[PDB]
This record gives C-alpha cells, structure tokens and sequence, in this order.
C-alpha cells in the first residue's frame, strides 16, 4: 500500500474535521482548533453534512 497513502498534505486534516464534526461536536471543535473554517473547511463539511445526512446512490 505504497500508491496511495495520505494523497495531499491537508486530507488526514480534513478526515479528522469531517469524523469529529459528523460524530460530536461540529463547530467547537473547529472553533477551537482551527478557528475560522473559511470557504476551505465550509465547502468540504457542506458535501459531507448532505452524506451524513443521507448519502444517494
């Protein structure tokens, strides 16, 4: 499992945002850590709430 792997710096980010954001705490724990989500962190969790929320296939 060479090929893949962690494939853009800011997406082991982004996965530990989206896990804790669709699990607990969605705006403290941005608030926090990040602090302003911008339209970075906004446009990603916008597409994900919708899967969170019911994912069509």
């Amino acid at each position: 499992a060479s090929m893949g792997k962690s494939k853009e710096i800011s997406q082991d980010l982004r996965k530990r945002i989206v896990d804790l954001y669709k699990s607990g705490s969605s705006l403290g724990a941005i608030s926090k850590r990040l602090a302003v989500p911008r339209s970075s962190v906004q446009t990603i969790v916008r597409k994900y709430k919708h899967h969170g929320t019911t994912q069509h296939h």
